[PDB]
RNA sequence: UUACAAUAA
């Protein structure tokens, strides 16, 4: 135990947000993770393959599309199932900044610590950042197999948290799907899908994926969703 | 805490 998981949500403070910004929110949080704990940091970079933290979006109270705009401060979350990833971004993002991103200045707020609503099988999810799932490009919701991978993965990540033999019933049903293409430097193409959906199964199955996320880059911001209720 | 993204390989 193990089990019980950690969820964030931090707040700074007119200002200005691109889309295409989550290189730049990749920034924020190695740059506060090293400045806590700097053997965690350089061990995640090359320490490779699907880490067990992700983080979603960077939002804002509102949203203006002419980049964008801001308004009264603005925002994201943080949630990983590894106690130190987590100390070390509380942390390293406390005795710190200050924190300037892009180049837009902004003030530490709050740290809000959420809770892990124990209600997930059959719960609606939401992204919070989009979806990717890549082959050999990146593989939609109206196929067969998007399915397949997002259930693998997790299954992995099931067992990469809980050590012990990954949880066999998923099934999850997509109402709205949105596509969308980001830019990863210099040059990919990385297909994402802002989702809603249902998901039935194992209850910490989906525990996980709520916590680290679903699908791939869970490191670079995609793969998070959130509850509704 | 927002079913909240402009671009389309």
């Amino acid at each position: 135990h193990h089990h019980h998981g950690s969820r964030f949500l931090i707040r700074l403070v007119a200002f200005k947000v691109p889309y295409n910004h989550q290189y730049y929110l990749q920034g924020l949080i190695y740059n506060a993770i090293k400045s806590s704990n700097p053997k965690l940091a350089t061990y995640l970079h090359e320490v490779k393959g699907p880490k067990l933290f992700t983080y979603s979006l960077f939002m804002a109270e509102k949203r203006e599309h002419p980049y964008f705009l801001g308004y009264k401060k603005g925002f994201f979350y943080f949630s990983t199932c590894v106690p130190e990833i987590a100390e070390a971004l509380v942390n390293g993002l406390l005795m710190n900044p200050e924190v300037r991103l892009w180049d837009e200045r902004f003030y530490l707020h709050e740290i809000k610590v959420l809770r892990e609503p124990k209600k997930f099988n059959g719960s609606t999810f939401v992204t919070l950042s989009p979806i990717a799932v890549t082959v050999v490009y990146d593989v939609p919701p109206m196929e067969k197999e998007f399915y397949s991978i997002i259930k693998d993965d997790l299954q992995d990540k099931y067992v990469m948290a809980y050590g012990d033999k990954p949880p066999s019933e998923f099934e999850m049903e997509v109402l709205i799907a949105k596509p969308k293409r980001f830019r990863i430097k210099p040059g990919i193409y990385q297909t994402a899908w802002h989702l809603v959906f249902r998901a039935y199964g194992n209850d910490d199955l989906l525990k996980v994926g709520y916590e680290v996320g679903f699908g791939e880059k869970n490191s670079l911001g995609f793969g998070m969703v959130k509850v509704e209720g």
